DNA sequence: GCGAACGCG
DNA sequence: GCGAACGCG
């Protein structure tokens, strides 16, 4: 059951795909450790990647031993895949999601991380603490 | 909608 | 064995 010193990440839509956002808190306090200003066009999946990939950089940063906990089976098979297989189409007005989303596997490829992720069970234990 | 987890030849 | 037909915001 739940580790509570602990990064929870989720992201957040408005449309998906559509304007996405993420952000990630303390699984116990509830503080919000960061938050990523919007996307203008991305997916669920997408933002998901990105949300794991900065906890993962905030946590190195600082030499964290803590686990992230998500709901995203996909993003965090991407994770540790160091793989995103969106489907959203590459056009203008998706590029700055894509570019996002290259740089952040990009990182996953060049860089270790001690970071165990971890699947947050939302069935026994309620929505994440970082769902909008 | 996003992506992963039965029937054919 | 291969390809078509759940959890979460
Ligand atoms: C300026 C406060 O430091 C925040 C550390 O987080 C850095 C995250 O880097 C961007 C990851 O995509």
């Amino acid at each position: 059951e739940i580790i509570w010193e602990s990064l929870s990440v989720d992201v957040g839509s408005q449309g998906n795909p559509g304007i996405v956002e993420y952000k990630g808190v303390d699984t116990k306090t509830g503080e919000v450790l960061f938050e990523r200003e919007p996307i203008p066009i991305g997916t669920n999946n997408m933002g998901e990647f990105l949300a794991i990939v900065h906890g993962l950089r905030y946590l190195k940063e600082r030499n964290s031993r803590k686990p992230i906990y998500s709901n995203s089976q996909t993003a965090i098979k991407w994770v540790k895949d160091k793989k995103a297989k969106s489907t959203l189409v590459r056009n203008e007005e998706t590029a700055l999601i894509w570019k996002l989303v290259d740089e952040a596997e990009e990182w996953l490829n060049t860089h270790t991380y001690e970071t165990p992720i971890l699947k947050w069970q939302t069935d026994k234990w309620g929505e994440i603490k970082a769902d909008y």
